């Protein structure tokens, strides 16, 4: 039900942090996905976000906040957290009752919103985004 941007932004999530040897990955490394995703972007830009600053401010706390695998073995692939998972599960549910065929970036965007503790929630909020905006645009432009 994943649409081929959202696939490979996830898929983009998944090599990058593998090649950081990343031992999991949370809600936070899916918003930094989401930065250079089409649909998610597109929305961020219509309401003026200082894309720059937030990818920055992300990209910090993930390397400060991530562990790292040592040169040792066992466990090589990184593993989703239970954040990462509720936000796409909350996405791909949503777009199901909404009788639509197709999740997009920008509909996982919204669903980060309800990670209320989240870094990620946090981070959007500092910037200004308000999901408001994010979903007006959404249900009218898309």
């Amino acid at each position: 039900m994943l649409n081929q941007e959202l696939e490979l932004s996830l898929n983009m999530a998944f090599a990058r942090a593998r090649e950081h040897r990343h031992e999991f990955m949370t809600v936070e490394h899916l918003l930094l996905a989401l930065l250079s995703n089409p649909s998610a972007r597109e929305a961020l830009e219509a309401c003026s976000v200082d894309l720059v600053a937030l990818r920055q401010e992300l990209e910090a706390f993930i390397e400060q906040t991530t562990p790292v695998l040592p040169a040792s073995e066992e466990e090589r692939d990184t593993q989703p957290t239970l954040s990462f998972q509720r936000v796409l599960q909350r996405a791909v549910f949503h777009v199901q009752s909404s009788g639509r065929n197709e999740v997009t970036g920008a509909n996982v965007l919204v669903a980060i919103f309800s990670e209320q503790e989240s870094q990620a929630a946090y981070l959007l909020r500092k910037h200004e985004v308000s999901r408001l905006d994010v979903v007006n645009f959404i249900s009218h432009g898309t």
